[PDB]
């Protein structure tokens, strides 16, 4: 099963990620994730969207492309997996299609606007797994501390008020036009395509989804 999360900053998708990873076993792949894992390492793919993701601003198609494909091509990914935050553009779509990677669901997360900045200020994580957490709305077990691992969580970079203004201005630009592209792509029986209310709680959007995938 191959499925693409879509939807605003702070929508939901990487915390639905982590289920449907648990869930249905296949893996999660988040650019955003591998981006800033490359920065940490200085990986030659990938360190150079340090600057790019402090500005709130997307990294170049190319670079994106290149990576999903090196993930993608790996071995625990022949049988499925998730794209949490890929494609972010029409022409990174568009090359999906050109390597013939078509997919099974696009999950539209609708969340509206003046729910993003407050989400996202609470919004914690555990790096070197991609875990996420609210202080809120879905808290560690242990105050500060991954589930896992129990290490000290810490807060993107990129997570302050500002740099998610930039962010969402970003997403409407480049990104929000992906509803219209895989909604045309469903119409034509190339993929399904689902939307669910990313403003109900955790719990029950995993109950949502459920029923959509399942
Ligand atoms: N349905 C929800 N209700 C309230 N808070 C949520 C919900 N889903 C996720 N969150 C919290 O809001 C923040 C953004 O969620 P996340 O899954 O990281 O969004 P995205 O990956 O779409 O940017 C996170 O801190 C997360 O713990
Ligand atoms: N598919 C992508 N295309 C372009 N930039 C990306 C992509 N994924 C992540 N980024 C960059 O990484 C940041 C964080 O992404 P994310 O973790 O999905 O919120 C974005 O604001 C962009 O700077």
């Amino acid at each position: 099963m191959r499925i693409i999360l879509l939807g605003a900053p702070g929508a939901g998708k990487g915390t639905q990620a982590q289920f449907i990873m648990e869930k249905y076993g296949i893996p999660q792949i988040s650019t955003g994730d591998m981006l800033r894992a490359a920065v940490k390492s200085g990986s030659e793919l990938g360190k150079q969207a340090k600057d790019i993701m402090d500005a709130g601003k997307l990294v170049t198609d190319e670079l994106v492309i290149a990576l999903v494909k090196e993930r993608i091509a790996q071995e625990d990914c022949r049988n499925g997996f998730l794209l949490d935050g890929f494609p972010r553009t029409i022409p990174q779509a568009d090359a999906m299609k050109e390597a013939g990677i078509n997919v099974d669901y696009v999950l539209e997360f609708d969340v509206p606007d003046e729910l993003i900045v407050d989400r996202i200020v609470g919004r914690r994580v555990h790096a070197p797994s991609g875990r996420v957490y609210h202080v809120k709305f879905n808290p560690p077990k242990v105050e500060g501390k991954d589930d896992v691992t129990g290490e000290e969580l810490t807060t993107r970079k990129d997570d302050q008020e500002e740099t998610v203004r930039k962010r969402l201005v970003e997403y409407h630009q480049m990104t929000a036009p992906l509803i219209g592209y895989y909604s045309k792509e469903a119409e034509a029986g190339n993929t399904k395509y689902a939307k669910v209310d990313g403003t109900k709680p955790v719990a029950e959007v995993r109950a949502d989804l459920e029923k959509i995938l399942g």
